[PDB]
């Protein structure tokens, strides 16, 4: 989507589990990222 | 928690999306964006 590089918030352990949320999802960081945030909102919508 | 400023990937109206996530409960941006990304972690845990 027209996601972009913006500040966020994210502990070191926790940009860790990010890149662990990819592994465990099969989803590189880049695309993990994007969708940590966006389905975040996926999840709660 | 340890949360920093890190670079993230999001889109110009999901930013606002977390604004209005923030809206909906009901909590500040800065909070917000820290539990959207961690909370995510929580839901998904």
């Amino acid at each position: 989507m027209a996601t972009t590089t913006l500040g966020v918030k994210l502990d070191d352990p926790t940009r860790e589990r990010l890149k662990a949320a990819a592994q465990s999802i099969d989803r590189t960081p880049h695309w993990l990222i994007k969708q940590a945030i966006f389905n975040y909102l996926e999840k709660l919508e």
